[PDB]
Formats: C-alpha cells, sequence, structure tokens
C-alpha cells in the first residue's frame, strides 16, 4: 500500500482547505457530496522544479483494508476511466493513471503556483461514488494522498486528508466532530 505519511519535504507542502464540501480540521477530514466541487488547496514555501505534478489516490484508512484498492462500486461504474473515483474537473492536462503492479487508480495534474492575487493553488476534485456505496467503500473511511512529485515521478512531498463522501456533508461533520 502506499504510504499515507506527512512529508513536508524541501518545499514545505501542505494543504488548505476552505454545503456540498466541507472540512473539519479537528478531523482532518473533509466531508463532500458526490461529483460536486472539492476544492483542495496547495501551499508551499519555495518554488518545485519545472514538470512537478500533483498526484491524488485514494487508500482505505484502516490497516485490515489497506491492501484492498479504492474504486467505484459496480453500479456507479456502469476523460476518467469509469473505474476511477477521483477525478479532477477545470484542468486541461489531467493524467488517469492506473498502477501496472498494484491496479491502484490516481489522478495526476502539473503544478501551478499561484494565479496572481492568490497565495495558494487550488484543484477542484470530485468524488464519484459515495462512502456508503455498498460493493465499493462499504462505509469504510479512505484517505485522499496528495503527492508532490518531480518530473520523474520522485516524491518531493506528501499529505492526507481522510474523506466522507455523503449526501448531507454539513450534518455529517457536525455528528462525527459531537462523537
Ligand atoms: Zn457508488
Amino acid at each position: 500500500v502506499p504510504s499515507q505519511k506527512t512529508y513536508q519535504g524541501s518545499y514545505g507542502f501542505r494543504l488548505g482547505f476552505l454545503v456540498t464540501c466541507t472540512y473539519s480540521p479537528a478531523l482532518n477530514k473533509m466531508f463532500c457530496q458526490l461529483a460536486k466541487t472539492c476544492p483542495v488547496q496547495l501551499w508551499v514555501d519555495s518554488t518545485p522544479p519545472p514538470g512537478t505534478r500533483v498526484r491524488a489516490m485514494a487508500i482505505y484508512k484502516q490497516s485490515q483494508h489497506m491492501t484492498e484498492v479504492v474504486r467505484r462500486c459496480p453500479h456507479h461504474e456502469r476523460l476518467a476511466p469509469p473505474q476511477h473515483l477521483i477525478r479532477v474537473e477545470g484542468n486541461l492536462r489531467v493524467e488517469y493513471l492506473d498502477d501496472r503492479n498494484t491496479f491502484r487508480h490516481s489522478v495526476v495534474v502539473p503544478y501551478e503556483p499561484p494565479e496572481v492575487g492568490s497565495d495558494c493553488t487550488t484543484i477542484h476534485y470530485n468524488y464519484m461514488c459515495n462512502s456508503s456505496c455498498m460493493g465499493g467503500m462499504n462505509r469504510s473511511p479512505i484517505l485522499t494522498i496528495i503527492t508532490l512529485e518531480d518530473s520523474s515521478g520522485n516524491l518531493l512531498g506528501r499529505n492526507s486528508f481522510e474523506v466522507r463522501v455523503c449526501a448531507c456533508p454539513g450534518r455529517d461533520r457536525r455528528t462525527e466532530e459531537e462523537n
């Protein structure tokens, strides 16, 4: 299984977050609706090298399920391959990748610096299956792992957040925070 370990790296890489999508810092958890815009901010302390790329991948949070590949349920599976949970919208250079050994899916875009008038780079992710989809995530928590990689694919930085894809993000966040 791919590592989830936070690695700020040489460029001081971290994530930020701004109901269709809501983030709980206390839980390090995003709650979002299926197919809706999920803004994830990339923050760096120094400019990454030319051709730096940003990869997103989902894994199960629980150790006992970590070897299982996160993919869309049969119903939802039937630019993006239909099996992929995570898509990117609003980007002309999206790559959908299937690992030849692990079969794990990921979605990659080029790293771009913040637009003029901004301090961070935003990527709009879409999650295409609900956490509750049986025959898929089966209510089991997932993590999204965001990796900053150089042009050769080498690790520059890593961060992660838990995700629940659900009908009522605000309500579920409140419940999970009360728990
Ligand atoms: Zn589904």
